[PDB]
Order: C-alpha cells, then structure tokens, then sequence
C-alpha cells in the first residue's frame, strides 16, 4: 500500500 501511493503520485 505504501508503494501504491508513491507510484500513483
């Protein structure tokens, strides 16, 4: 989930 956010932004 941390990575999900980083990628998205």
């Amino acid at each position: 989930l941390a990575a999900a956010l980083a990628c998205a932004l």
